[PDB]
This record gives C-alpha cells, structure tokens and sequence, in this order.
C-alpha cells in the first residue's frame, strides 16, 4: 500500500479525478493549501517587515492505492495535472503500514 | 512511532477525540478535507462541463503515537468514528522516521 | 527522500521559510490546521453536549528534501519556529518512496 501525495494546480483537480476513476480508484481526498516555489506571490514591505500579499492556492490530492497500482496512479496524475507551465507541482509516494476502512473494518487492499 | 492518519466524518470528531483521551494520548492536529468515494456530491454539466456543485466534508485527525500504542489508536478511532453507515472514511498508518517537539528540542517518544 | 512535516504556530511561518531558503530550499506547501494538546480551546456545556467554542490555529509545513538535507531542516525548523511557550508544535519525518516533478517528469532529487 501506498499513499500518492500530489500537489496541483486547482484547476487541474477535475481531470485528476478522471483519470484515478479511470484507471479504477474508488475514491481520494482532497485538501486546499497554499504553494511556495519557483513562482511566488507578491510581497510588501510595511514598517520594517516584508508581508505577503497574494497567495497561490493548489489542491492537494491524498490517495491510497495497492502496491500493483500506485506506480500507475503516479504515472496518471503526472500526465492529468501537467500543464507546461511554472508551477505544476508535486507528486510524492509514502508507504502506508497498515490500512483500515472504518465502516467495516476491512483491512489492507480490502480498506481502500 | 507511527502518523495515524484518519478521515473522519466532520460529526464523530468529538467523540474521536474523547477515545484518543481515554487512551492517554496528549494532542492531535486536525484539517478540514473534501473526501470522494462512494458516496459522492452532486454534479451538474454547463457548456460541455461537469462541475461539481455539493462536497462532502471531512475531517483529517493526524496523530503521533509510539509503536505500543498505535494499534491501540486505530482501533480506538475506528469504534469511535463508526457510524455504520456508507462514507465512515478510512485510516492509514505511516512510518514516522524522526520526531522533534519544537518547544523543548525533546525527540522520539519524548516528543509526542 | 523525506518529508518534513512541521506543525507550527501561524506566526512562525515567515521566520520559517526564510531559514528554509537560507538552506536552499527551494519551496514548501502549507495547510491550515487546529491544533490539540497542553494548550487548549476553551469549551461550553449546551444541553447534555460540551461544544467547543475556541480553536488553536496551527500551520502545517510540508517539505520534501534529500537525504543529504533532512537533519539540518529539521534543526533548522526547530530553531526557527521555537518561542519557548506552550504550543510551539511538531516536527515529524516521513520517508518518501518516490517524487515526481509534474511539469517535467523529473524524479528523485531532480523532483525536489
Ligand atoms: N520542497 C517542496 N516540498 C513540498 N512541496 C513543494 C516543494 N517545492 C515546491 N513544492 C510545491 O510545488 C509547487 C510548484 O512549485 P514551483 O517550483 O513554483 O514549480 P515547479 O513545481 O513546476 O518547479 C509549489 O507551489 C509548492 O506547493
Ligand atoms: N483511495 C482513497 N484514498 C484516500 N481516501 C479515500 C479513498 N477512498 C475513500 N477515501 C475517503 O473515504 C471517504 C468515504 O468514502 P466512501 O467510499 O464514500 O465510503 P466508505 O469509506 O464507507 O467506503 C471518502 O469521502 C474519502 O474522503
Ligand atoms: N500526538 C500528536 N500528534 C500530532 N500533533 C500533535 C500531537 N500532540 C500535539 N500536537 C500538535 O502540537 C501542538 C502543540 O501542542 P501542546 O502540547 O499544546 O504544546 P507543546 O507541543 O509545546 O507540548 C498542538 O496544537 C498540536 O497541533
């Protein structure tokens, strides 16, 4: 088992979700979170402090998937969430101990 | 150590927290996400588009604990978070390498 | 590969990502979270249910860095975010199986 962690740009979230239905994941969860890389906000200065005054949101997708799928799962949402531009974002893979579904207490590939 | 990570309905947290308790566990951390899976929102297609038009909350618990305690704590959150009813949600279980408690520089066990 | 998971007070943040860039790293994602623990919200009674009625805003910082760099960004995020009262937070470390850069395809330490 495998968490894939993916940083994306927001927009991209609905062809993410398409291609993980796609290739047979149930489901997946979804966070809002802001971004700090190679394309930054605009920043100020006031009194001796520089603050932050634009932020760039990104959407991060958590989905957990079995050991047969995951590297299939990082290779969709690689090509779903690709754009070209400056700012496309992440994708990191974990390793996930054990798994528990909670309305049934399946375990491992049968919680996800 | 181990990040037990559970995606909860946004209403159990309560008593999720309460178990946690009972167990002697000190704190947790807490994010509001959006889950898809079975049970999912409403759609609605406009101008050769289908965009989503209800969410599903949820609530992330996101907590620390040994290896002799992490067993105890999945299953803890699994009574308490189950409903019985289809979108429970899920709980995974990461490996925790290092742990660091900013306050007090204390590590490992010291530091949950 | 790590992830450095930093669970800090919303305040620390800037101080954070300066020391980060200091050590060359190039960006970071943040969520917003509330947090539990020794320092606590305070709570209310309303009819035979206790509700609570403040939240402990934290934020959570997520970077990934190299083998090669993990040891000194957590020290360094330990320093950086310490004031010396209750509720300076966490710092966690996970291992990163896998990293994958969506704009180019760049993996491993090419994805960070
Ligand atoms: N070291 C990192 N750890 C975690 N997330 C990161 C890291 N670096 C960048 N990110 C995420 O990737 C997003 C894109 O970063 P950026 O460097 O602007 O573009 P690109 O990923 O195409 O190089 C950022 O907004 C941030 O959310
Ligand atoms: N593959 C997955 N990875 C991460 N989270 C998931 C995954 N599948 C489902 N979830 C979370 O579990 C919640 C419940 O999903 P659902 O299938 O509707 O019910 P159940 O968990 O009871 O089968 C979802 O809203 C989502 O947040
Ligand atoms: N077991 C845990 N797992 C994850 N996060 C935790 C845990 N315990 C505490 N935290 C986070 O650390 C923050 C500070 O906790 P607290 O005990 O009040 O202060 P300190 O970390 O200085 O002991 C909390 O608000 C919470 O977000």
């Amino acid at each position: 088992m495998k968490l894939v962690m993916a940083i994306i740009k927001p927009f991209k979230l609905d062809e993410v979700r398409e291609a993980l239905t796609s290739l047979g994941i149930q489901g997946l969860t979804v966070s809002e979170v802001k971004g700090f890389g190679r394309q930054k906000g605009q920043t100020e200065i006031y009194r001796g402090a520089e603050y932050s005054v634009s932020f760039l949101p990104k959407v991060k997708v958590e989905v957990a998937v079995s050991d047969d799928q995951y590297e299939q799962v990082v290779e969709a949402i690689q090509k779903a969430a690709n754009t070209g531009r400056i700012g496309d974002g992440k994708i990191f893979v974990l390793d996930i101990a054990q798994a528990v579904r909670i309305r049934t207490g399946e375990t491992n590939t049968e919680a996800l």
